[PDB]
Parts: C-alpha cells; structure tokens; sequence
C-alpha cells in the first residue's frame, strides 16, 4: 500500500491562531517514501507557510521522486472556496521539502468569516502524484 504512485492525506492543526512555530503532520507513504505537511507561520504582514516534505529522515543521498501536488487548505463551509495551489519539483536529498512561505495570508486564513478556521483549527490537505523508475515499457 505504501508503494502507491498517489495520495490524498490532510492535517489539522489546533490552536492555530496561537501558532508561532512550525508544526509537522505524520507520514503518508507514496512510492516507498514518507512525505508529510510542514506548517508554519511566516514575516507586519504574516503568512501561513505550507510546505510538502518527502524522506527527510533518510540518511540516504541517492533518493529522488519527481512529483506533483495541490496544497490545500480546506474551506469547511464552502468547498468550491478551499484554497489550494500546485507544485512540481523533483524532490532529493538536497531539497526535500517544497511549497510556499507566502501560500496565504495569515489574517484570511485565521479569519473566523471566511471559513477557513473552527474552534481554531485550520485543516491542510495534500493530493501527491509522484513517479518512479521502472522499465520503458
């Protein structure tokens, strides 16, 4: 199961608005690796800083996955407003997280209106695709 090209996993973050450091969400396993959500508040104008990581803990230098991904910050009233963005980025040793310090701002998101944030929890979801050697075919 955890040598599956793809996945949907999410990530709630409590207490949000108190935020003032970076949180990270347990793994999900797509192509044998463990990828996971890096979250955290970024600098008068602050940010929420969303970040994909992948295979961070391995000692090993010779790993690498070309994936794509939407991040997304889930809307819980309406869903045609969940906030999300894409990415591509060929993820190894060297760069093993990608994402967007500035993905939103942190007053919209922390914005009880605009229904991103519940009882002060923000929920992040990640859809990954990510590729894998093989044969030609």
């Amino acid at each position: 199961t955890s040598w599956r090209s793809e996945a949907t996993f999410q990530f709630t973050v409590e207490r949000f608005s108190r935020l003032s450091e970076s949180v990270l969400s347990p793994p999900c396993f797509v192509r044998n690796l463990p990828w996971k959500i890096m979250v955290m508040p970024r600098f008068h104008q602050k940010s929420v800083g969303f970040f994909l990581q992948c295979n961070a803990e391995s000692d090993s230098t010779s790993w690498s996955c070309h994936a794509q991904a939407v991040l997304k910050i889930i809307n819980y009233r309406d869903d045609e407003k969940s906030f999300s963005r894409r990415i591509s980025h060929l993820f190894f040793h060297k760069e093993n997280d990608w994402g967007f310090s500035n993905f939103m701002a942190w007053s919209e998101v922390t914005d009880p209106e605009k229904g991103f944030i519940d009882d002060d929890k923000v929920t992040f979801e990640v859809f990954v695709q990510a590729d894998a050697p093989g044969g030609s075919r």
